[PDB]
């Protein structure tokens, strides 16, 4: 117990109890902008949750700060650049939590391909008058089978759903702004560039981190590029023009829609909760299961403890830190 | 022109022009026993769907009748007794079929897990109030991930349901009909026998050709056995007795239970339809995709002309008639 950790949000004990074998712990709650400039200055390193934002101005008191460890798939909350000048590390969690959102993927897709999520309202509805009625009522249903599938975006997430989506025998094609070549031939994804996948891709989807450089990178432009095509949203709303995608939806144009993520959350009332058997829309809890949600916390505490025992991560976001501020010297245990 | 077949079911022109190159054809929808039975002499073989029941009762009158092509996955709508004794060739559909019934299974496998069916329903709904109502109103969630999935029947369709689960880190274990050592070492899948799968199975997936032996196969004593599991059925209705599936679901033992299929179809009204979270109901297309039915009318016509051209149909359902009439004795193309 000699780093000093803020840990900001409620964790499970269990997860808790490790981290304080090795630090000294101070339990401040989904702080505010304003409470966490006044006490920020006295942590080595912080476990924080997606509600709590960690801006450039808060950094700016984060004199002895050396890690911050995301107790979440994501770090949109991170002003990533301004930790990185800082010669600060910023980790995030995988392990079961990509798993488990690799999988939800995979069930967003086979239900905007398949239809099942409609079907289930359908045949509950008493609207099951015969075999004729389905086999032949219900519009032509593609299967993923033989398809071509486009991830944007190959972090821990896109690189699980890739896995899973193999057995499945579609084409995988890929973009990243890391280009892992590493992973390319194990799991058969070509690399291409965002605009000839989206052309030659049959299905789109989105596992990339919200930034400044991918904020609507699905814009209205792209949006046509994806007619009579499907698209799939795991990341975050805004990194589609939803406005765009909705117009799409309504006039014919983009075959299938499926999301978790919504540019503006929660979402009590949109025009896409019409359109039934175009879209698979899902209140943002891809990452919400029992087995991740107990795994995240241990995780959490493994990858900043790594840090301050003077080892890199394999959850490291902003590896270039490496270069600003050698590890060596944030090793404290 | 020889050869004349009975179509019994509604095909697609271009299965019906390949058949008509190699004989003559007489198309009669979806007959009755007595119907059929009055027509049945004048053919050498027979196109038939799950509906059309050949029985003692037809095959007393199929003179010329030599092989008979189900249009489907499933073939227990043929007595395979009495076309044995007869020497008729009976054969079903697989190839793309198996791999979009294999595709389905697995989404209403992760929609019985992880809820999206349902979930779309409720965001739809305008419930989606807050972060706090969906993490909060429903952690009881598990992932695909880790769990012992028991598959029964290990033919195709439930080779390629297994290929699919593997990258979703699952266990598997099996029962068949007929053990397949191969599969065993090569999807690392545990043959079992079905108590001891039932009892070591976090997830039970029914995958298996109704007969006689099969029926009621997961009966009332082994419902009790899956008190806190789940339970998939993509074969048929009968293959589980299911009042006592719908009974362990009311009362809280089924943990969940997902069906395309029911013994009694079409399903307009029923008990479980009220059971949104506990259940995934699909009105029995699990087959349903474009490019896997046009697949199913080619496979079907060419079951059937090559029996008809003397040769062995890896598809033959009934390998026991080869003693009773040798594929030569059939031949007429």
């Amino acid at each position: 117990m000699r780093p000093k950790v803020g840990v900001l949000l409620k964790m499970k004990r269990e997860a808790l109890e490790e981290l304080k074998k090795y630090a000294d712990v101070e339990i401040i709650l989904y702080p505010s902008g304003e409470e966490l400039k006044g006490v920020i200055g006295r942590f080595d390193g912080i476990i924080v949750s997606p509600t709590t934002k960690i801006t450039r101005e808060v950094l700016e008191n984060a004199e002895r700060l050396k890690v911050i460890s995301c107790h979440s798939a994501g770090y949109d909350n991170i002003d990533l650049e301004e930790a990185t000048k800082r010669g600060i590390y910023v980790t995030k969690v995988s392990g079961l939590l990509s798993e488990a959102v690799a999988e939800f993927t995979v069930g967003l897709i086979i239900n905007l391909m398949r239809k099942i999520h409609y079907a289930d309202k359908f045949i509950r509805r008493g609207e099951w008058e015969s075999h004729a009625k389905i086999w032949t009522g219900f519009k032509r249903i593609e299967s993923l089978y033989g398809k071509k599938v486009g991830i944007l975006g190959m972090g821990a997430i896109g690189k699980a759903i890739a896995r899973r989506l193999i057995p499945f025998g579609v084409k995988l094609y890929y973009w990243s702004r890391h280009r892992k070549v590493n992973v390319e031939k194990e799991l058969k994804a070509r690399y291409m560039d965002i605009d000839e996948l989206l052309e030659k891709s049959d299905i789109v989807i989105l596992a990339l981190p919200l930034t400044r450089d991918t904020y609507h990178i699905i814009n209205e432009e792209r949006v046509k590029k994806l007619e009579g095509k499907y698209l799939v949203n795991i990341g975050r709303g805004a990194l589609v023009d939803e406005k765009a995608v909705t117009e799409a939806i309504k006039q014919g144009k983009l075959k299938g829609y499926a999301t978790d993520v919504f540019e503006k959350e929660p979402v009590r009332e949109h025009e896409l909760f019409k359109y039934e058997w175009e879209t698979v829309l899902t209140p943002h809890y891809a990452g919400l299961a029992l087995e991740a949600q107990e795994d995240v916390g241990f995780r959490a505490v493994e990858n900043l403890l790594k840090v301050l025992r003077g080892e890199v991560p394999e959850d490291l976001v902003n590896k270039e830190v490496l270069e600003v501020r050698p590890i060596e010297n944030v090793k404290m245990l």
